């Protein structure tokens, strides 16, 4: 059978997690996608030649620590935790992110990467090796993308399923 990963974009608003999910999907660059939008997308790839499904979680929207929201994220296998190379709060939120999966999952042990998206811009304010040193805090892998030029974007959920595969 055809595996399916359950995949979770999250991080705070503005920081690219639909346009990354869009890439990934259209294979296409979208600078303008309803930030209230939260939903779901799926896409069968191959990776290291095996053919299984992504289901791509694109959240969005305020917080919100209740039962049923609680309950949609648990389902997800693995999470991106995005912020923006550019917005130095974005990436101050992350532990925040973390904390939360963990605690959905009710696990100390759930697969995560962590994304520094819109590499494409020269406006840098978190320096590349402060995320390197923050992903190498919480033990997870670090991947830099632009949902602008691609870059990064496969290596960003292909890494995520490779870390689900070491769970599982
Ligand atoms: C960083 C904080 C600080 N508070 C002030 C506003 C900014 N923040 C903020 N804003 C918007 C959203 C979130 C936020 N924090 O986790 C999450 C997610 C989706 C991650 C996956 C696991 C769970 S489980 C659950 N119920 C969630 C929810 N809602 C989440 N989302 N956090
Ligand atoms: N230059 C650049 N802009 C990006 C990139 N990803 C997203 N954006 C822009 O950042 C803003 C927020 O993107 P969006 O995908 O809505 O973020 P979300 O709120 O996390 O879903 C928009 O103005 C996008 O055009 C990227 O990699 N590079
Ligand atoms: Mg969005």
């Amino acid at each position: 059978g055809m595996t399916e990963y359950k995949l979770v974009v999250v991080g705070a608003g503005g920081v690219g997690k639909s346009a990354l999910t869009i890439q990934l999907i259209q294979n296409h660059f979208v600078d303008e996608y309803d930030p209230t939008i939260e939903d779901s997308y799926r896409k069968q790839v191959v990776i290291d030649g095996e053919t299984c499904l992504l289901d791509i979680l694109d959240t969005a929207g305020q917080e919100e620590y209740s039962a049923m929201r609680d309950q949609y994220m648990r389902t997800g296998e693995g999470f991106l935790c995005v912020f923006a190379i550019n917005n130095t709060k974005s990436f101050e939120d992350i532990h925040h992110y973390r904390e939360q999966i963990k605690r959905v999952k009710d696990s100390e042990d759930v697969p995560m990467v962590l994304v520094g998206n819109k590499s494409d811009l020269p406006s840098r304010t978190v320096d590349t090796k402060q995320a390197q040193d923050l992903a190498r805090s919480y033990g997870i892998p670090f991947i830099e993308t632009s949902a602008k030029t691609r870059q990064g974007v496969d290596d960003a959920f292909y890494t995520l399923v490779r870390e689900i595969r070491k769970h599982k």
